[PDB]
């Protein structure tokens, strides 16, 4: 039996992609960069804050100092944070609160393995903090594309190996990260996106304890 579930945040617990998009678009427009549209935001799925900014600058072949780069990232984050101030418990994705309750009821550890430094704030806004035995801090581990480090950190923060854990993710890069950690991925979304040889559910209403248990047993030799 798995000992922990490692939760992604965006696309699993809730999704703030619309606010990330609007904050990036506002930053781009402020510096005279056109072309940050909704489809462009698709290109940022599984992409870090810094790598996202770099893609936007690349749109306009815009060159900046390392220091200016840091300031631009901070600017976007400030705007993003303003926008997520209105997140509430009503923004919790379907099935997620019940899953957290069922995991807690069965003494299965719950860890956050979000790439976002805004994870703790978002859990507080959703009244979910106390369900989480640990929050892995993305500032303290690798943020490169598909890096397993956040999932490894999340498992370790609740006293388990990734091999004893399930990881939930909405992005191709995050699924890859989970695989590389040694945890068992269960993706939410479309296979065309998430990849092959994993269990994929179409929406979070399918993330039930019963289903996670069935999948675990299917994937054990
Ligand atoms: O891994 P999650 O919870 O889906 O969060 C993904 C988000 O994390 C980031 O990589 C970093 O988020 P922050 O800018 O809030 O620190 C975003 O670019 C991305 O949209
Ligand atoms: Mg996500
Ligand atoms: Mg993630
Ligand atoms: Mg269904």
């Amino acid at each position: 039996m798995f000992k922990a579930v490692l939760f992604d945040l965006n696309g699993v617990i809730t999704d703030t992609a619309e606010y990330h998009f609007r904050a990036w678009k506002a930053l781009a427009e402020e510096i005279g960069i056109n072309g940050v549209d909704r489809q462009f935001n698709e290109q940022l799925k599984g992409v870090s804050r810094e790598d996202s900014l770099q893609k936007i600058l690349d749109l306009a072949d815009k060159k900046v100092s390392a220091e200016e780069f840091k300031e631009l990232a901070k600017r976007k984050n400030d705007n993003y944070v303003k926008m997520i101030q209105d997140v509430s418990p009503a923004d919790v994705y379907p099935g997620i609160l019940q899953l957290l309750k069922d995991l807690r009821s069965n003494k299965i550890k719950i860890a956050l393995a979000s790439a976002s430094k805004n994870g703790p704030f978002l859990l507080e806004r959703m009244n979910l903090t106390g369900y989480f035995d640990a929050i892995a801090d993305p500032a303290e581990v690798a943020a490169s594309k598909a890096a397993p480090d956040i999932f490894i950190a999340a498992a370790h923060a609740v006293g388990v190996a990734p091999s004893e854990s399930i990881g939930l993710e909405d992005s191709q890069a995050g699924i890859q990260a989970i695989k590389d950690s040694g945890a068992l991925p269960i993706g939410v979304g479309r296979p065309e996106d998430l990849g092959d040889d994993i269990v994929i559910v179409p929406d979070t209403s399918h993330y039930t304890l019963e289903f996670l248990k069935e999948v675990w047993l299917q994937k054990q030799k």
